[PDB]
C-alpha cells in the first residue's frame, strides 16, 4: 500500500508539530529519527538547537512535501477518510478565518530567537532546562548577533500573542458549562492552531520564558490549558519526553 | 556508514540535474525513483510532466536537504575527499564568478513554462517528442494562462542565452589546439554550469525547441557541445533514456 515516510529530528519544533498531527489524525507515518545522539564534538540535542532543526519531509508514495506547515497541510487534503479526523473546519465555514488566524497568529513566533536567547542572555530565562555549561561554550564559540534589546523585543511582542490567546480562552471559558466538554482555543475539535499553541508552549518552557508569560495568577487559562494538553495522549505519546534532557 | 539517499522523479528537469552531479562526483546514492508508471487518470509521464516534478530531497544521516541547487550544492560541500571529483572552481579563484554566471543564466531559464508551452501552443514546436494527443487533452481540460505571446517572449529569450553560451564555447574552440583535451563551457573540468546546460539542451529536445535555436548551421558550437555530452558515460547513464517515451 501507498505507505506515509518521515525523517525528521525529534528534537525540532517543525518535526514536533508534524508528528503531532499525525498522531491526531491517526495516521500511521514510518517516521525515521535523523537526529544522531551526539554530534561529531559531541554536543547532545539541547545544545545543538542552535543548529538548523532540518526541515522534515513527508513521502507520499509518489509526493514529497518538505516543510512543517506543508506537509501538516498536505496530510489534512490528503486523508479525507471519514475516519480520519480533520483537524481544520471546512473552508465555507466561518470558523477557518478565526482558527488560520490563530494558527498564523503561533507559527508567526520567532522560536528560533528565542532558543539562541536563552542559551545567549541567560538573565532573562526562569527555569531554564537547557544546562548552563552550553551557554558559556555558545557565548565563547562566537545568525543575528546577540543584542538584549532585540531579545527583550520580541519577547515583549511573545506576550502579545499570548495575551490574544489568554482572551479567546476566557470567552471559551465563559460559554462552556462547567460540567460538559470542554473547548479548546477555538472550538471543541482539536485544530492545528491548537497543535501549534501547544508545542509553542511546551518549548517555551524548555527555554524558560514559560514562567515569566504565564503562572502564578497570570493568564490563568493559558496556564489550564497547557496542563491540560500536557495530559492529552497524543501530546504524551510525541512530545512527552522532548523536554527531557536526559532521554537521548 | 552514513549513507546518501534520494526521493526523486526520474523524468523531472531537477531530479535530472541533481543524478547527473552524484554520478560526475562518483558518489554512491540510494537513489528512489517515487514516479507512477501510470497516473490515477492513466496519464504516462509525459502527460504529467504538466504536474510539478516534485522538489528532490537528499538525507545524508543526519542532514536533509530538498532543492535541486540546494542538494547539489551540499553535495559539493560535504564531500571533499581528494578521490570526489570536483564540479566547481575554487572560491578564490577568478573562474568561480564567470562559473557561478553562466551556472545561474541557465538555472534562471523558466522551463516550467516551456514544458507547458509545447503541449499548449503547439505550431511553435519542430519535431516535438510529446505525443499530440497530450495537447489535445490539456487543451480541453482548461498555473500562467496561455498567450503566445507571452510563450514566444520567453523563447526569444532562451535565445539570448543560448547566444551567449555560443559565443563563450566558440572563444574555448578558438583557444585550445585541435588535437588536444577540448575543454567545456567554462573550462577542460566539467563544472556545475555544464550540468545544466547539458540537461537544458536535453529536455529542449524533447520539446522540440531544440531544432528552432541550434542546428543546420545555427549555433554550431552549440550543436557540437550537445553531441559530446551525449556520448558522455555520465550522460548515457542518467539521463539516457529520459527522453524516451516508450521507457517507463
Amino acid at each position: 500500500e501507498v505507505k506515509l515516510i518521515l525523517y525528521h529530528w525529534t528534537h525540532s519544533f517543525s518535526s514536533q508539530k508534524v508528528r503531532l498531527v499525525i498522531a491526531e489524525k491517526a495516521l500511521k507515518c514510518e517516521e525515521h529519527d535523523v537526529s544522531l545522539p551526539l554530534s561529531e564534538h559531541n554536543e547532545p540535542w539541547f545544545m545543538r538547537l542552535n543548529s538548523t532543526g532540518e526541515v522534515p519531509v513527508l513521502i507520499h508514495g509518489e509526493n514529497i512535501i518538505c516543510e512543517a506547515t506543508q506537509i501538516i497541510d498536505y496530510l489534512e487534503q490528503t486523508f479525507l477518510d471519514e475516519r480520519t479526523p480533520r483537524l481544520m473546519p471546512d473552508k465555507e465555514s466561518m470558523y477557518y478565518p478565526w482558527v488560520q488566524h490563530y494558527r498564523e497568529l503561533l507559527d508567526s513566533l520567532p522560536m528560533d530567537a528565542y532558543t539562541h536567547g536563552c542559551i545567549l542572555h541567560p538573565e532573562l530565562t526562569v527555569d531554564s532546562m537547557i544546562p548552563a555549561y552550553a551557554t558559556t561554550r555558545i557565548r565563547s564559540q562566537i545568525l543575528d548577533h546577540d543584542n538584549v534589546k532585540y531579545l527583550k523585543k520580541i519577547l515583549d511582542e511573545l506576550e502579545k500573542v499570548l495575551d490574544q490567546v489568554e482572551t479567546e480562552l476566557q470567552r471559551r471559558n465563559e460559554e462552556t458549562p462547567e460540567e460538559g466538554q470542554q473547548p479548546w482555543l477555538c472550538g471543541e475539535s482539536f485544530t492545528l492552531a491548537d497543535v501549534s499553541l501547544a508545542v509553542t508552549l511546551h518549548r517555551l518552557k524548555f527555554l524558560g520564558f514559560a514562567r515569566r508569560n504565564w503562572g502564578n495568577g497570570k493568564r490563568p487559562n493559558l496556564e489550564t490549558y497547557y496542563e491540560r494538553v500536557l495530559k492529552r495522549k497524543t501530546f504524551n505519546k510525541v512530545l512527552g519526553h522532548v523536554n527531557n534532557i536526559l532521554i537521548s
